[PDB]
């Protein structure tokens, strides 16, 4: 179920507005399952996400586990212990900070795409909704060859009508309602993460 995956972002926050890593990885694994379902054309995207989730699971499961309970703890820990490459990637190519940043940026894209689906004409193409949202967000961080591969993948997507109907939550009007319910949770996780990275000047980690 896609609704279950999207609303599971609700579990990432707590009363202290910590962004909890376990639930964050869980939600992303849900998104990976979606990506795998879409087929081999999207496999390069799934593989990159999985690669990053594995980095995070190794950090969260290892000797330093406690420091990775939340994004807030991870930032304080990696900064205190000099585990983040601020300018170019040298001895710390795969810090939790730089790794989560890539997933974070993709969450903004996901937000934009879900809003596009929600507000789109009945006769829209999902390729265009993806392209518009991508060119408006993630595209800025990807080199031309990656932007081309992404664009190619996008063009294989079906009409909006088909894409919504495939979510199996009723008529598009109801799938639109469902997206409206998940979005606030994703937006809030994004906003809290964005402020955390911004306040530590980490928005442009290499
Ligand atoms: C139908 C939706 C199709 C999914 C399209 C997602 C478009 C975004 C594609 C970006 C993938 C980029 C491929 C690899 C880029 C990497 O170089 C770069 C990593 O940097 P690094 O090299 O610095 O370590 N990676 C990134 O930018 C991370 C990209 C992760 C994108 C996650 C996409 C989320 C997929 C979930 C979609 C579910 C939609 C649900 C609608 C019901």
């Amino acid at each position: 179920n896609l609704k279950v995956v999207l609303v599971s972002f609700k579990q990432c926050l707590d009363e202290k507005e910590e962004v909890l890593l376990d639930p964050y990885i869980a939600s992303w694994k849900g998104l990976v399952r979606f990506l795998n379902s879409l087929g081999t054309i999207f496999s390069f995207i799934s593989k990159d996400v999985v690669s990053k989730l594995r980095i995070m699971e190794r950090l969260r499961g290892g000797p330093q586990s406690e420091h990775y309970r939340s994004l807030q703890a991870m930032v304080a820990h990696e900064l205190s212990n000099r585990l983040v490459d601020l300018e170019r990637r040298s001895h710390h190519p795969e810090s939790g900070c730089r790794t989560v940043l890539r997933l974070h940026r993709a969450l903004h894209w996901l937000q934009l795409f879900l809003e596009g689906l929600r507000t789109s004409p009945e006769d829209a193409r999902t390729s265009a909704l993806c392209a518009d949202s991508y060119n408006a967000s993630l595209a800025a961080y990807h080199p031309w060859v990656v932007r081309r591969a992404v664009t190619v993948a996008f063009c294989t997507l079906p009409t909006r009508e088909v894409f919504l109907e495939a979510m199996n939550v009723g008529p598009p009007e109801q799938a639109v309602q469902m997206l409206g319910e998940a979005l606030p949770f994703i937006q809030r996780v994004y906003n809290v993460s964005q402020k955390l990275y911004a306040e530590h000047s980490l928005l442009d980690l290499p």
